[PDB]
């Protein structure tokens, strides 16, 4: 019966997309997210920002953006070294923008930084101190992405 | 076609409770589980007692309880750092209880722990070289999770 | 109704194949795997060779093989103790060659090493400095299996 086996189907898929989400709530819990909390997630890889903002897509995330100092603190646990973060200024130099639109609340930013030094430092990469300094979107630092709350 | 297209999904549920299975052994491994035995997980989030309870429900496993030793440290060795038990004595205050019902069967407590300090302690935490100790159900500890074997 | 119930069905299921992708494609990240690069995993259980052979088959892995500097340095830092690797030299003893087939392209054995000593070692583990030596395969060391780049 056509009737039955569609709403039997329908079942098999609720019941796996429960468990699809148990899973994945099982999987960030894992990786250390907090209760209800933004959490962050790298994969130790040095990467231009081009392609870790990419990477950060693949996987439904966002590249790393500290919007306090706690989240600060907590990237730099994260990635060791220096890593991009969800901050540039192409679009206006001078301008620092989140790569999901505003412009930045929290900083923090090193002694004459950013700068644009040299042939123009576009991107913003935390290095290992928690401090951030403006460098080249086409180097290569430690790839990071985000996850919502 | 209708026929055949419900035939051609009733593969492709199977296929995906196949995948979703393995993906979940792989996870498993990737955190520790070991063969056959229950296996803990944490985020590390301090927390009061009554939210890892919630927490460790939301995700369909249960507050982490030794049963002896090798489980006991099992859970010192994920928790790294203050955690709470499924165990109780709100009920009847001096007689601790597994959350999972039953009366201890196993225990690590330290010199005159417990001690129902203060106002009353009535939840467990294992703290520093795997003892235990009372402290109150409302203080912070991390939360720990245990998902069976 | 029927006709329509079954393409919204389709789509549901085309909607879990790709949310799986992901989960899995998330998994991987946080366990290190660079891009286009096998990544490494690991419970931390210590067992035989026969044991973590299985255990890899389970999950459709592989025993880790290092090819190079970098896959060995990798699993190196994914152990953090001695693990066996995908290699032997159990069919023609001084003749080490990979559980996946064909001679060994690349070694890092320890000074003095593989050196088949007592009863005889047929077996690889990676050790300090992911240096190598041959132990034997009943001898229980830290699974560590691999996963397609
Ligand atoms: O400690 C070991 C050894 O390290 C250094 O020499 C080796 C080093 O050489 C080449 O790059 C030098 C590079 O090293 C970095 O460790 C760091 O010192 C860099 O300094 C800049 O960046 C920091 C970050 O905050 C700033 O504090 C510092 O002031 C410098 O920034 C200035 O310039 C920026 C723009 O360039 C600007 O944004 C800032 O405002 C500021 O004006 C230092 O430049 C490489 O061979 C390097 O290898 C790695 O990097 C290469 C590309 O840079 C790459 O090709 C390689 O594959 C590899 O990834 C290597 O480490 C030096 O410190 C030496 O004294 C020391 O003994
Ligand atoms: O006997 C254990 C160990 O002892 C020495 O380190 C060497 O002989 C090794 O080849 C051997 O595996
Ligand atoms: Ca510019
Ligand atoms: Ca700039
Ligand atoms: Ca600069
Ligand atoms: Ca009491
Ligand atoms: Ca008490
Ligand atoms: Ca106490
Ligand atoms: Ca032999
Ligand atoms: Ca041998
Ligand atoms: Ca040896």
């Amino acid at each position: 019966a056509i009737e039955v086996k569609l709403a039997n189907m329908e079942a098999e898929i609720n019941t796996l997309k429960s468990k699809l989400e148990l899973t994945n709530k099982l999987h960030a819990f894992s990786m250390g997210k907090k209760s209800g909390k933004k959490f962050f997630v790298t994969n130790h890889e040095r990467m231009p920002f081009s392609k870790v903002k990419a990477l950060c897509s693949e996987l439904r995330g966002t590249v790393a953006i500290p919007r306090n100092a706690e989240e600060n603190k907590a990237i730099q646990e994260v990635a060791k070294t220096s890593a991009f973060l969800g901050i540039t200024d192409e679009v206006t130099e001078g301008q620092f923008m989140y790569v999901t639109g505003g412009r930045l609340t929290y900083s923090n930013w090193k002694k004459d930084e950013p700068n644009d030094h040299g042939s123009g430092e576009d991107c913003v990469t935390i290095v290992d101190n928690g401090l951030w300094n403006d460098i080249s979107c086409q180097a290569s630092h430690t790839a990071v992405c985000e996850f919502p709350a």
